[PDB]
């Protein structure tokens, strides 16, 4: 069946800046500027758009080696982007695959806020736990605070 998990953040940095350095563009920047979380991105196949396959490798020490994620799609105008966890990491006789929405919005103050929506989808029956949540939200806000401060100190990139 299929575990639906719903959270909401907040950035410093508006939508599309935001969009374009910490969602198209994750692949050089957070091994760059969150080596301790992300040791490598690896493109397996495709050129970004849907059906694209990334091996995302974490450092040693972690819970997993690593996972393959899957593009499904993305919209450079709403500032949506949605992924699919396929193989590795938590996948196998238990889980099927995670499927990944996020939606980042403007506000009026010039930052922005980010809607993310992840669906466990299990095989038999296994349930998925607050921890496992947890620990990839852990991930995520980690992620998007090292990009947030690198964005913060380069003004040059990605407008
Ligand atoms: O989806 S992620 O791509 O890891 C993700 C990406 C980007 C920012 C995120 C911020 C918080 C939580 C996330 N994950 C999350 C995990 C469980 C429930 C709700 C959100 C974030
Ligand atoms: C939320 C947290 O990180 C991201 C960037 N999405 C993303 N990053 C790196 N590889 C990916 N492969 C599919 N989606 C990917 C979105």
């Amino acid at each position: 069946g299929v575990f639906n998990y719903e959270t909401e953040t907040t950035s410093v940095i508006p939508a599309a800046r935001l969009f374009k350095a910490f969602i198209l563009d994750g692949d050089n920047l957070f091994p760059k500027v969150a080596p301790q979380a992300i040791s490598s991105v690896e493109n397996i196949e495709g050129n970004g758009g849907p059906g694209t396959i990334k091996k995302i490798s974490f450092p040693e020490g972690f819970p997993f080696k690593y996972v393959k994620d899957r593009v499904d799609e993305v919209d450079h105008t709403n500032f949506k982007y949605n992924y699919s966890v396929i193989e590795g990491g938590p996948i196998g006789d238990t889980l099927e695959k995670i499927s990944n929405e996020i939606k980042i919005v403007a506000t009026p103050d010039g930052g922005s806020i980010l809607k993310i929506s992840n669906k466990y989808h299990t095989k038999g029956d296994h349930e998925v736990k607050a921890e496992q949540v947890k620990a990839s939200k852990e991930m995520g806000e980690t992620l998007l605070r090292a990009v947030e401060s690198y964005l913060l100190a380069h003004s040059d990139a990605y407008n």
